[PDB]
């Protein structure tokens, strides 16, 4: 199944959105629950840090009106990020650690402008029909225009920090603002907070994996501009390099205006801007975890080995002073003696 | 080379030993220098932490009139550790660690006996010609009788003092007496300390690999009741579990009555009782090394990088709560990311 039947718009005005507009990948899909806010069912999905998709929360009702004009005429006149990339994929890559790996290659390049420039960019690539492809990722602070403070006020402060207390969730570490153009994917990736992933502006098909996928997904090592990203290419995955990735099974829905998304922490994402469904919106909004027991369980997490792993790798880099040598190192301790 | 050519004793009584004497291997070595404790060069070796064979120290002078009948006449009445075994190969089991692994077969049998119970099996053995073997392997304290605490005392404390200030190393931890018999061979192993191998009677084949061939050698897990000892059979190695074993290469020296043998921290030793040559005695020394510098002047030395692999093995043990589940994360952390 996956996705599911689209579902119909109010006053009926078709479907939202058809299969046609979904990439076609190798790997099967189970769905994720769509459910009121007020449903218990879903305050135990969160509570077991399981992914589900909220309906009617309000939480950026104000927000919904947004487009490129309304954004442009009330943003304000300050630096937006502006990611480019000659590709339908948004690679991240940590600047700060380029210069452990030198003959590493970037496919996207940011770009700082203001955002009339954005939107000429679109308006110029469009007319050319170019190849190109564009996506803005800013945080949203004071520095706005007023009437975007408004909005931003006017989102369901009341619901959010409920949740917040409820898990006993760190403070809310920031807000980040997307507006991407159709067809756009960021790839497979996991963060180590926990995310409320608002929707604003046309659909997005969400893929998301358990932590315990971690074998078959093959993140890039920690110290990689690309950590925390699968190496596997979805459209053409080497499947002699990540043998595992055809076992991955993934929990998947399409997210449209008014939606939120609970992207539970170390939870794997795939994002996609449906094809032909013109530009997407959304908001993120990303809390610390709560904090680790005194006392733990045992028979661990799959997300406490997921850190574990991390902290090796960091550990080593440090010891060994130079992060190159994690992996002689590691394949010296395993191989004939582990493996 | 290797051992090279056998020495003359003194008085024309011919040569000490013939290759005939030592079992054969499949790799070169090199051999170990034989120097004079006046010597310079020795001094390097020691300071640098390579082996060498001292001839003149004195160290045990007393002790080369001990044999099995001046021993039971005046060692005491004490229990001695006595090691059992089917074939030629004592191999060391950690009983502590035996919970860990279950399914683990012992191939050597430890037994408590008094002096003269020893050699009465030796002589019980030697009289059916039975293809049993034994080792005793027991720490001289202050129990023993009254002649043997005399010649402990005649040891050079002088010499091996000097070189325990010399080298900064700590305190001596430990003083093992070892009786074999002619054959018997302790497999390749490494100690965490710094040891001065003190030959008494009959002769030993000491074969030794440097820290940086851990990866030819293929240590067990340290969480195994073999941990430190080589996987690999010398005398049948499993190439293709133990490849790089094809490319080890060693030092070797066969040390005599009067001979010091240091073996430094983390050295592999494979140590073998001479065919035919009736039965050895040994005393060894263990120190601690000095300690590691506050500021480390970083190209970590080969035992540096063991010992990060050793801690990181007993960090995961005690993280995951079993020692079992160190290798599948090991595992998971390297396939297709590091390997
Ligand atoms: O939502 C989408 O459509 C795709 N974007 C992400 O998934 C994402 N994920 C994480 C971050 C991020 C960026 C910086 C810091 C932190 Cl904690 C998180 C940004 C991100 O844009
Ligand atoms: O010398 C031989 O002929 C073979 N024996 C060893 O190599 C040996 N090595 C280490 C120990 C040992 C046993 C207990 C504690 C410590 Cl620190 C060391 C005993 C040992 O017997
Ligand atoms: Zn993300
Ligand atoms: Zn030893």
């Amino acid at each position: 199944s996956g996705s599911g039947e689209p579902r119909e718009e109010a006053g009926a005005l078709g479907p939202a959105w058809d299969e046609s507009q979904l990439r076609s990948y190798s790997f099967p899909t189970r769905p994720i629950p769509r459910l009121s806010q007020s449903d218990p069912r879903a305050e135990e999905l969160i509570e077991n840090e399981e992914p589900v998709v909220l309906t009617d929360t309000n939480l950026v009702y104000p927000a919904l009106k947004w487009d490129l004009e309304y954004l442009q005429e009330n943003i304000g006149n300050g630096d937006f990020s502006v990611y480019s990339a000659s590709t339908h994929k948004f690679l991240y890559y940590d600047e700060k650690k380029m210069a452990n790996f030198q003959n590493f290659k970037p496919r996207s390049n940011r770009e700082e402008m203001k955002f009339h420039e954005f939107v000429e960019k679109l308006q110029d690539i469009q007319q050319r029909g170019g190849e190109e492809r564009l996506y803005l990722q800013q945080t949203l602070n004071d520095t706005v225009g007023r009437k975007i403070v408004m909005d931003f006020l006017g989102f369901n402060w009341n619901w959010i920090n409920k949740q917040q207390g409820k898990r006993g969730w760190g403070q809310l570490t920031s807000n980040l603002l997307l507006i991407g153009m159709e067809g756009n994917v960021t790839p497979a990736h996991y963060d180590e907070q926990q995310n409320f992933f608002a929707q604003i502006k046309g659909y997005k098909r969400c893929i998301l994996f358990p932590p315990d996928q971690f074998e078959c997904l093959y993140p890039y090592p920690v110290h990689h501009p690309c950590d925390r990203q699968s190496q596997v290419d979805f459209d053409n995955p080497d499947y002699e390099r990540f043998p595992n990735f055809q076992n991955v099974v993934g929990y998947e829905t399409v997210v449209g205006p008014g939606d939120v998304l609970y992207i539970p922490m170390y939870w794997w994402h795939h994002i996609e801007s449906l094809l032909n469904g013109g530009i997407t919106i959304t908001v993120n909004f990303w809390y610390k975890g709560a904090p680790t027991p005194k006392r733990i369980e045992y028979p661990l997490k799959a997300h406490q080995k997921v850190a574990i792993m991390r902290n090796i790798e960091k550990m080593l880099g440090e010891a060994l002073g130079n992060p190159q040598e994690v992996g002689p190192l590691l394949n010296t301790m395993i191989k004939g003696r582990y493996n």
